[PDB]
This record gives structure tokens, sequence and C-alpha cells, in this order.
């Protein structure tokens, strides 16, 4: 269950998303490690290598044996996601932890972001077509005329003084 | 929360998205690409609901998982079982630019909701020989020993 955010962060309508992918464990094999953002206008990804990575993480102070999606789910949990972007390239400084990581996003060209984006729609889709049966079982356990002269009205019977 | 409902629902990679939103009103399925819109009109939208609300509906039909589609290359047909009786809707192709606004605030809100909801779910030199410099340390012969 890879992690994901919206900002502006917690229930304030937002305008951008950020979420990672991959990350299977046990019988599968380990995928690959990309973070994206995107506003369903403009995607950005990571597009990272080993040797990038390794060099990144040990220039921050990190090891191979703490991931970042776990970093990234803490930070969603306690909304510490920020975005900051020039005119197309943008850096997400994640602060869940007690020191701030800041990732550097690239462009994306049109013939990935579009194919992307028409997979996250049903990615999140489903994502939340599960995630309802999950929080549920994760909370729950002529008449009036006369008719001698028709149209004119119907006649009775003078009747006088009659005490009572 | 509106509803929403993935075509098919099982496990099976989802490839159809249903929603509603605006409760003119109209009926929205959506292969991320391409959109079925109702776009009916005042009386026929009168007419259609009199026949049959329809989000409650359309949300009891996405809990019993009960939306059935018949599609050829334009055109969209709709089975919506939620209610008292079968509701059938009729949907055609919408253009893409009033698409793109609705796709991109489709994405915008499911991201959102996946995000409460996940919110949600959260509260609940050595070895040389210095004598002559680049040799190997030597060893003054030892002979024969007793093991």
């Amino acid at each position: 269950s890879p992690p994901l955010c919206t900002l502006p962060p917690g229930p304030e309508p937002p305008r951008f998303v950020c979420y990672c992918e991959g990350e299977e464990s046990g019988e599968g094999d380990r995928g690959g490690f990309n973070l994206y953002v995107t506003d369903a206008a403009e995607l950005w990804s990571t597009c990272f290598t080993p040797d990038s990575l390794a060099a990144l993480k040990a220039r921050f102070g990190l090891s191979a044996a703490e991931d970042i999606t776990p970093r990234f789910r803490a930070a969603c949990e306690q909304q510490a996601v920020a975005l900051t972007l020039q005119e197309d390239r943008a850096s997400l400084t994640l602060s869940g932890g007690p020191s701030a990581l800041a990732f550097d996003l690239s462009k994306v060209p049109g013939p990935e972001a579009a194919p992307r984006l028409r997979a996250l729609t049903l990615g999140l889709a489903k994502r939340v077509w599960s995630l309802e049966r999950r929080l549920a079982a994760a909370e729950e356990t002529c008449p009036g005329e006369s008719l001698i002269n028709p149209g004119f009205k119907s006649k009775k019977p003078a009747g006088g003084v009659d005490f009572d």
C-alpha cells in the first residue's frame, strides 16, 4: 500500500498530488523506486538511477537499511509535505522526521505524462474502491340548472316561513 | 461522500470508472481518455427521475456492485440496480475540451478522497622491508621444528 498525499495538506480542496509507486516485497521482487508529483496538467518524475540514489543517500546521511517510503508515509500522516516550483522543475521537502530531506524532480514529457495520468485514474479508482471496504472493516468491527331552461339556475319551490 | 464504482469491481485490473456530481445533471463514465456523459435536458432529467433522486440509487448500486456496462465505440448504456427497480441510462461521448477540466477535477477528487481515507484509516611501510623500501619484510630462516 504505497502512500500518497495532496497539497495543500488537510481537508482543504487541494491542487497537487504526490505519491510513490512500486516497492513490492515478499514473494514478488523489489520493483523500482519512483515518486511522482502531478496536478493533472503536468507530471514530474524523479528519473533517478541506482548510483545517483546511492550518492544522494550517502551525502544526506542515510544508509541502505532506511527506505524512503515509510518516511513519506509518516509525513503523509503528519502532513509534512511541501512543494517548490520555479517554472517547470520541482523540489519536494519531506519534513515528517527530525531532518527535512530534499528531493529534486525533473520534467516529464507529454507522451509519458498522459499515459501515466490515464493509468493513475484507474489506480486511484481501485485504491478508493478497496479503501471503502478497508475502512468499513477497520471501523465497524344539467346539475345546478333547471331542466326547463338549462343555463338558468334550477328553481326550488317556495317554502316561506317555518318555525323550528 | 459522493459514491463511485470501478467496472469491473473484482480483483481484475479495473478499466472503467463511473461517478456522479452535481446533486444540467450528468452521469459520467470515464476511461481516463474518453468520457461518456448523459447531457440530459431538464425535461428529460425530470422524466427519467420520475420513471425511476438518483444519487442514493447510484450509491446503493456501487455498494452492491450492480452496475452493468454496454458500449459500442461511441455509446454507453448503464443498468443501475440499487433502488426499487433497475435504472437504464443512455450515455454518449463528450468533446475533449469539455472532458479535460472534468478529468482534471476527477483526478484531484480521487487523490484527495484516497488521502482522506488513508487519514481516517490511520486514526483507527606495513608488510615491507624498511631497509630496502619496496620489498617484503623478510623473515630470518627458522629451519625444522617439532609439532
